[PDB]
């Protein structure tokens, strides 16, 4: 693959530079940002804070985003292109099905997803020709029958197409073991895909076998912690109580083991979030205030001050992203 | 003194003949948009809605309610374009049916509360188009969202005037928990529609309700799943009463003294993505008079089994048109 699908069209490989693999613009439903855009304040309001975060993050070197919001996540391809134009920031947009599924896609067949999927990716999203460049599925905890059939399009989507598949996993139960599983039932080279959430777990035995199978390990809920709201229920729920210390520490890890090559590291932030209880977005920006700048204004310097050499750090934020993003078909 | 529909406000003499639970598409938020090749073509499910709108138009009906919700996946636009084309009223809804997405699911009674009046005071999305209706739904026992979608339409109607109809689980009797949460937010019963009615033969249960001063649907009456009892999908979906049975409670509600409390409807579409692949051409063979079905089989059928025209007269122009017509309570 020697081009990347973004909003505002393909760019070359060597064009990706630093690259956030799990990001969001904005998460949500389908259709909700147009129904009711005063949650957010205003649609324009919206993406004024995003163009703010992502110029933020841009000064801090952040040269490419892969928003991972699919249809269910409210996925606003419209939204996504003015604010990549605005900020200068390229966006990567995806297809695939999050939980939250509606009923006329619940419904559906793994032929027919795959068709929507291929749609996504090859012709394009809604009828704006943005094309998808990377596949969103997920899984809490074992599959439900209709997730089995997502991953399984999901995985048909990429062997046709090239472009990998990234997931949400439910990291303490082991999902990436069974979203493995699929995916290699399908004949999917486990290196098209990536095992999303995996800094939720401490658990590095599960982390390394699977990366040792040839997966990519997303380690994209760094800055994601309640430690100091622990009063505030919902939030625990959402970001837990580990440190960022600790989740940062298992790249370092995963470094120590072998495996730089197939790690990848995002914040999994985002400027509107509707899909959740009202007021978590000031929670977390309370949490978080660097945002999506967070990875390289703190991680990356943690890392280094670990021992985690600047070619490592490098390869991990640059080398792996593209890969990972280049449209690679099966030999 | 006046009826929002699609192209603005009609007076309530020009709604006339009305049907009063119907879609143009049966869907999910976004869908449409996101895969119109569902449906053949956007282009196709326009065609297919206009022929059906204007045969319709050709048999008396003047406007059609449309009571597909944001989760039904209405598409304003779409509803505007082919009212145009066919000349045929169309009246839009609020409120949230069954299939809520997470945004939608995780809101208070107040933020809904705010979510319906938009749609209704200030218009869809960004269109302007002004909901003239309220559609809300249970199927069995209401669950606690549920209630406060219900609670939130009781606040919607007591402080616009505009009606709210409802999808019932007719069977389970779903009519008398809805009329106790409006109640007990203060609703009038006259400015609710309890729907698909004539999904049970319980006459006990409808006069009961219509004595209390709500208004029956009778909106299924061609959905029959006779000669089709091989066909697991679509019987579970039509049921294996004849329409005739169901039209005959029609008659029962007139003849224990309910005119006045009627309304009357076909519950038809010209897409359902919302359901198993093919069930729209299942539909349209068993009623291929589609909308048309009421004006052309029902209201015969009635007038037949001695129901006199000014009774029919009254069912079909002047309920709806009462119920329709925004209405504040007294103070
Ligand atoms: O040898 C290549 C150096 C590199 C480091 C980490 C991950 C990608 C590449
Ligand atoms: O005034 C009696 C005429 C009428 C009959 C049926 C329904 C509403 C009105
Ligand atoms: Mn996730
Ligand atoms: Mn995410
Ligand atoms: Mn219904
Ligand atoms: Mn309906
Ligand atoms: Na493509
Ligand atoms: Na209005």
């Amino acid at each position: 693959g020697d081009r990347i699908n973004t909003v505002r069209g393909p760019i070359t490989i060597s064009e990706a530079g630093f690259t956030l693999t799990h990001e969001h613009i904005c998460g949500s439903s389908a259709g909700f940002l147009r129904a009711w855009p005063e949650f957010f304040g205003s649609r324009k309001a919206l993406a004024e804070k995003a163009v703010r975060g992502l110029r933020r993050a841009r000064a801090a070197g952040v040269r490419t985003i892969v928003d991972v919001s699919t249809f269910d996540i409210g996925r606003d391809v419209s939204l996504l292109a003015e604010v990549s134009r605005a900020a200068d920031v390229h966006i990567v947009a995806a297809t695939g099905l999050w939980f939250d599924p509606p009923l006329s896609m619940r419904l559906r067949s793994v032929e027919e997803l795959t068709q929507f999927f291929l749609r996504e990716i090859q012709y394009g999203i809604e009828d704006t020709g943005i094309r998808a460049g990377i596949i969103k599925v997920a899984t809490t905890g074992k599959a439900t029958p209709f997730q089995e059939l997502v991953l399984k399009a999901a995985a048909r989507a990429s062997l046709a197409t090239g472009v990998p598949v990234t997931t949400h996993t439910a990291a303490s139960q082991r999902d990436g073991e069974q979203q493995a599983a699929i995916f290699e039932s399908e004949g999917l080279s486990p290196s098209r895909v990536c095992i999303g959430h995996s800094d939720d777990t401490d658990d590095l035995s599960y982390l390394t076998a699977l990366a040792a199978r040839g997966y990519l390990i997303g380690l994209d809920h760094i800055p994601h912690s309640a430690i100091g709201l622990e009063d505030n229920a919902s939030a625990s729920a959402l970001l837990g109580i580990r440190s960022w210390q600790t989740r940062a520490l298992l790249i370092k890890a995963l470094i120590d083991q072998g495996y730089m090559k197939q790690i990848l590291v995002s914040n999994d932030w985002l400027f509107g979030f509707s899909s959740y209880v009202t007021n978590i977005m000031d929670v977390m920006d309370r949490v978080n205030p660097d945002g999506m700048a967070f990875i390289p204004l703190r991680v990356i310097p943690f890392l280094r001050e670990k021992g985690v050499p600047q070619e490592t750090l490098a390869g991990i934020t640059v080398t792996n992203p593209a890969r990972f993003l280049s449209p690679t078909l099966r030999a």
